[PDB]
């Protein structure tokens, strides 16, 4: 949830996700769920927002339904921000682990610092199961094993409630007595000093000393019961290792790219040559997590989002084996109500009218290429 | 104009602009003159001006002389700012159209953001005719035809108008009256509230209400009027192609470069390892926009400015055919009043004595390597 | 001096300092030594450094104990600031001229904008004879040949003393009078214009007239004196050149790091897999300035200061020749007094306990192979 109301342009032209799975549709509690995929970043970065050089890969979801039980983005581990590259490709994995019961949208998501949030497709998770089941255990270097949802609970509570306690008694022991409309007409008629006694200032004292000797001791105590502690580990994380992909032995030209205002449609005119690979066919148009996809030439079987994913939303007017070397100028119109649900159609009040999006041509034998396309889009009225 | 008050260093280490053609000398209005050359980012980037991460292609003149009809760098047209890399060489294509008659001195130049402006050689251009036969027809994707130089005109007099002359009552119903010395007498009197009066506040009331439903009903209208309106259009366009060209066979160290402060010249020691492409010999070394050429190698056939070309300004002690391999030490001695004349004798007031430029070569078949050069400029005084 | 108090994880992530050497260890007035090495920019940049796009190279040491004669970064003079490239190795050479005697810790460093000072390790450097043998000739462009110890010294005596002599007067002739008690009463009094005479205006406008006058002849004279002058040289070189290494035909991947918190060592799994190079073994790990070597496969025989250099702290598991191919996973154990003394095993205070260090790789034939790692390190309690 959020992405509707993102300007189209701006979720067109950041980040692309690609082929993505899900281990499980259905979890029950305590149980782990993973989502991997592929993201590319745009070679085209708006302006508005800055480079990736600080970046966060963030789950989207109304909040601790999941916990995150680990984060990779190229195989490594990043529970710190981390440093992306213009134009490159990255594995991503998320292991979740279930902690509420109902049913979640889940996204995968890259904040990226001065740009904003970048969310990707999102797919309906069923928990089942008592929130009371969850557990979360943690092991530390010291040899102590602890549950996370109530460690330290106590502790934080009786402190809490101690120094309450004493502002609460500090505040009551002058509360015994008249308070306002006395005191204030015996200050205005000159007695002040009758309103505080000897008694009062020792009090006081015992005060003052009291809550720095208690702060001291607690501290020495603390510091005795835990000897060995360590800073909060924080700090961008560079040297992410990029996907090397096979550059597509397929070239495509955007000519024109128009949609009709009204309107639920995109077409475009595509100048297409094949550099080898055998005959292709193009199967599959991603534009912002929607997919148009041309049934004869590819069909998806990963559980992709259905409000995302237009089975027959590709029409090629010529979708025949390409042979290599042939140049084939194509009209490609992507259809689909997800075009006006997804508020792609929005593109009429952005203050940039381009688009980008990826092409994945199939051979006979099943290998697919991907062709990175970006035009701007030129709206229709008459 | 506006280079020769420009620090010379920062004109020699900046922007390098090479082989440029203008279509026509002479033009009538509505015709259309063709500015086409290459520019160079200098790797030596002077840390005063930013990179060129935000740049924009300008056309230098003294007005709306011309109306700028195109720009293309390396092919794409670029309406807005662009980001360019250091170290890369870019084609760029301007298309002006011809507005106003006179002598115009026209110059390309690339606006740098946290840098200024880079101009680049200026040709003088004529305009024949009258200014009233200009015509600027744009055709609009409603099916609309319009001529920019009146397009709105008379809405935006009639409004301004409008809302002047109802200020213009406003004050007038109370210029009627006494206006400064009896009403400050009044005031100061206590008869304040005697200077307005029911009806003056009825007026008041009368004239707020109209102002408002005048605004509302005047933007109803003009959204009824034009129904189909977008944001304006911007942002920083990015994935800019630049040119592949031949790396240099040539190889050329500076071992010296002097100029006498007096002095209308600059000498410097060149060791040049020609890498093969046939014996080679230097037929040109371009500094600030000014071109220094040895006739006997190369002459300019482009119509470049001759207050920036110096056809014989290049004197190399031996410019032989350099054999393939041959390494040879030659002085070389830029000579020329362009020296002067463009203030590049005002280096001795630069906080960076260093210059940088470019070396052409041809062989005996005519083929042209580009060498570019850079190192610390040294003043002779005895 | 000021390394053992920067954090561990900054020194162990920033430059890394390999082959060095120094032309003497004592040296006399005047004399010169020349200090050599490579220093290579690690690749994960702390992000709280500003990357080394203006870097400056520097000396570590008390004050102008020796002069820096000059400083070259990849055979090119660096007077200025610098930039350089992550990633990057890059020679650096520095000559220095002995000026004051005694036993000197002389340090490399590069000084980094928007990070802070680079130590680089510290070598002990005894100078012998007196300061007052100390020259500094420096040859002028207008031909003299000065001093700069003494140079210029007279003059700014000369008219420092000169205007606060003016000064002194001008506060000496206000203060043969009475002063602070009897002009305050005087002013009080009404009696202000009595306290300022003709006679005193007489002498301010004198003054006045007198001090621009002599402004004006000062700057006339100096003009006259020193008719060529330019402005302070600064900015910030780009276009250092790297080296171009061998890339290392040796993998090293990390398994684990750990190093026990009470603890004078460190210890790592490591996979090396050789691709070729002839059967190879590890001679020294090199981490923040210490230097842990394997006697049986390296000596130092280079002067690096002993009290970094631990001849016999490199334990390898196995340590036999990895025959090209070979994928052995052994225990590397690196102990020394420097990780306490250079207060190494402080990263349990770093707010990011990740190290980065070199490997070094020798054949039979001698031949050497860096390999950079970078790991988490993990402190051991138990
Ligand atoms: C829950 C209260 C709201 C917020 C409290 C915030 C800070 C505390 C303020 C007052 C503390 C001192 C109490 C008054 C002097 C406590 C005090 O003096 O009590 C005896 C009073 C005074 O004797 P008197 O002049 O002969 O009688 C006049 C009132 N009948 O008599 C009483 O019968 C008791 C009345 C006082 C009860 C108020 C207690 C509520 C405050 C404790 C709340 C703790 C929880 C805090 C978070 C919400
Ligand atoms: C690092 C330098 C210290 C900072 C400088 C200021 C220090 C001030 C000193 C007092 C100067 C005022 C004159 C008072 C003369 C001595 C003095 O302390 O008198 C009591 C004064 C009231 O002034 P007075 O009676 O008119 O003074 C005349 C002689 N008694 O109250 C206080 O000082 C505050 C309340 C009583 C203090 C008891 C200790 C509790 C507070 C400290 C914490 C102790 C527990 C430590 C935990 C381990
Ligand atoms: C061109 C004027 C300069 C700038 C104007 C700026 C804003 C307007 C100020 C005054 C407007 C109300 C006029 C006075 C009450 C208009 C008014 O009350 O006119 C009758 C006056 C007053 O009657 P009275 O007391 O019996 O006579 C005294 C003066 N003889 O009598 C007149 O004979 C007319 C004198 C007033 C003429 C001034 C008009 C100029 C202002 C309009 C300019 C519009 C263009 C604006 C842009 C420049
Ligand atoms: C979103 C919330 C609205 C903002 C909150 C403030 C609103 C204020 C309300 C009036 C409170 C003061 C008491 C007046 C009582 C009612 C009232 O409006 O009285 C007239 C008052 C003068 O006060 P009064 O006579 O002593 O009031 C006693 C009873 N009449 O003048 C005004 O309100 C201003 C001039 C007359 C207003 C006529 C309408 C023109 C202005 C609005 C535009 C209408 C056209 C719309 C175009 C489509
Ligand atoms: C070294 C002094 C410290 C800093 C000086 C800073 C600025 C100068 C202040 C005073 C200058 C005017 C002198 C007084 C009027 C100089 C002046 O009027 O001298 C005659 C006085 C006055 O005559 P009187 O009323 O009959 O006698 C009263 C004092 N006996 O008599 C004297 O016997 C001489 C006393 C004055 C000597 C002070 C001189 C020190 C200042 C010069 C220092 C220069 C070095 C500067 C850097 C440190
Ligand atoms: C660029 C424009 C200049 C700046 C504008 C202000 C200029 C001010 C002028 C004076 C106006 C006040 C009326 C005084 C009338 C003429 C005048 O100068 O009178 C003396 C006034 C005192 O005023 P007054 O006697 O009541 O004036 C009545 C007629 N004399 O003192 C001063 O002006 C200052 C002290 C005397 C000036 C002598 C010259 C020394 C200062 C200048 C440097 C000269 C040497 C140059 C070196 C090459
Ligand atoms: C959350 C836990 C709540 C803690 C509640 C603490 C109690 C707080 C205040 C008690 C007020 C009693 C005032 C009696 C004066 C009532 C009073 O003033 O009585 C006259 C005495 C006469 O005493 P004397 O013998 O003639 O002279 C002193 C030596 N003999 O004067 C005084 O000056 C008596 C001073 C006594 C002050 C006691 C207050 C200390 C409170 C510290 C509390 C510590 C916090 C808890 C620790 C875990
Ligand atoms: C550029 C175009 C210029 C537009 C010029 C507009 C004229 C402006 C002001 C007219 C002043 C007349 C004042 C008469 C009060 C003169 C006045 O006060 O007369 C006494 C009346 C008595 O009226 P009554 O009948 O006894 O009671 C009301 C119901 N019957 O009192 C009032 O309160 C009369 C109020 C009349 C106010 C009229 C002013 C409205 C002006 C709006 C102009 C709209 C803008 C143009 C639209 C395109
Ligand atoms: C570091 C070097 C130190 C320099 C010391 C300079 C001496 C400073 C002040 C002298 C005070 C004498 C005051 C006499 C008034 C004492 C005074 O006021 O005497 C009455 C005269 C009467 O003169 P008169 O003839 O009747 O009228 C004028 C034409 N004839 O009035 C005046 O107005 C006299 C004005 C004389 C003022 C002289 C001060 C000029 C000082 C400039 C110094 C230059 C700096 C050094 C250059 C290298
Ligand atoms: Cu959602
Ligand atoms: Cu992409
Ligand atoms: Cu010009
Ligand atoms: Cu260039
Ligand atoms: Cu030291
Ligand atoms: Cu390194």
């Amino acid at each position: 949830h959020g992405e509707k109301s993102q300007a189209a342009f701006m979720r067109m032209r950041t980040i692309h996700w690609y082929d993505l799975s899900w281990s499980k549709e259905k979890v029950k509690i305590n149980e782990t769920v993973e989502i991997k995929g592929k993201f590319h970043v745009f070679e085209g970065w708006p302006e508005t927002v800055d480079e990736p050089d600080v970046a966060f890969l963030n789950v989207g979801m109304p909040g601790p339904v999941f916990i995150r039980k680990e984060s990779y983005i190229g195989g490594q581990l990043v529970p710190r921000s981390v440093r992306l590259e213009i134009g490159k490709t990255y594995d991503f994995r998320v292991v979740l682990k279930a902690r509420r019961p109902g049913d979640w949208h889940v996204h995968t998501m890259m904040n990226v610092q001065g740009g904003g949030p970048i969310i990707g497709p999102g797919k309906w998770i069923t928990v089942e199961g008592s929130m009371s089941e969850f557990r979360n255990p943690v092991t530390t270097l010291t040899g102590q094993t602890v549950d996370l949802e109530n460690y330290n609970e106590g502790n934080t509570y009786f402190w809490h409630a101690f120094w309450f306690a004493i502002g609460v008694a500090w505040i009551g022991y002058w509360s015994r007595r008249p308070i306002f409309i006395p005191r204030l007409l015996m200050v205005d008629a000159g007695r002040a000093d009758e309103l505080v006694s000897a008694t009062d200032r020792k009090v006081a004292m015992g005060f003052l000393a009291a809550t720095i000797l208690i702060v001291v001791m607690a501290m020495s105590s603390a510091n005795s019961k835990y000897p060995i502690t360590i800073p909060l580990q924080a700090g961008t994380m560079r040297g992410m290792k990029p996907l090397e992909l096979p550059a597509p032995t397929v070239s495509v030209k955007v000519e024109d790219a128009t949609y009709r205002v009204p309107g639920r449609a995109m077409r475009m005119k595509l100048t297409i040559t094949n550099h080898g690979n055998s005959p292709i066919r193009l199967g599959e148009f991603y534009t912002a997590s929607v997919r148009f996809l041309d049934s004869d030439v590819y069909k998806d079987t990963t559980g992709y989002p259905e409000d995302l994913l237009a089975e027959d939303g590709l029409s090629v007017s010529d979708n025949s084996p390409l042979a290599p070397g042939e140049t084939r100028t194509v009209d490609v119109t992507a259809s689909d109500a997800a075009w006006e649900v997804y508020r792609l159609s929005d593109i009429i009040y952005d203050p940039d009218s381009r688009f980008a999006g990826l092409l994945f041509f199939f051979d006979a034998t099943g290998n697919r290429q991907v062709v990175q396309i970006d035009a701007p889009l030129i709206p229709s009225f008459m």
